[PDB]
């Protein structure tokens, strides 16, 4: 069981108030901690909700993410919903587009995407 | 509240007897299910440990995980552990090298990384 529990995720994006914007003020996410890592030379921003962990790495010098085709590597962060169409309806008022929704094809649960500033696939899963 | 929780994280891999012997035999996450899916052209790998889950696609298709700089988008997957020199252990003696270990900057717990076969960073934390 060493490998049970996740700690947190990480994520580089590029510009620092789409970030808090984005992260904190629409997903509501609270900040734990902020540092700048001058050697480095980002900003390490470090998120809480619940008990999920999400950390932010911010800086100018990440190029794009690759698509088509998409990298070796993490591909997408998806979230559990209860109802799916009041997660949706929250973030289209937000001005956070959503894909139509469709079923999974092995389990027939629904689902949906929506993209961080920098295009990051989120997923919202039944 | 709609974000707390996370369904899963997704990951791209290139091959799959890699797959299976990394995340299935050594990290011991259990298949919860796998399909081929012809369209795509990949084999899309659902695996449980606890209630933590992890989907893995699985192609020949993708290229090398961009470094030096790292692309925008997810970053790496952090463990939370009790003790990290028993996980440090395990892994190595399963033929999965750890960095020296270090201590977080800007909070002292320890922490490592460790790589998936196709070079995703693994983090170990206190």
């Amino acid at each position: 069981m060493f490998f049970k529990e996740i700690h947190h995720v990480a994520i580089n994006a590029s510009n620092y108030q789409a970030t808090k914007n984005f992260y904190v003020e629409k997903l509501g996410f609270e900040v734990l901690r902020e540092n700048h890592r001058p050697e480095k030379n980002d900003i390490k921003l470090d998120l809480k909700l619940g008990s999920q962990e999400l950390e932010i790495f911010i800086s100018d010098q990440f190029p794009a993410r690759p698509s088509y085709p998409e990298a070796l590597g993490l591909r997408h962060l998806a979230f559990k919903v209860e109802h799916i169409e009041e997660v949706i309806a929250f973030l289209n008022e937000q001005g956070i587009e959503t894909e139509p929704l469709r079923v999974d094809d092995f389990t027939g649960k629904k689902m949906t995407f929506f993209f961080d500033p920098d295009g990051l696939p989120l997923e919202l899963h039944e």
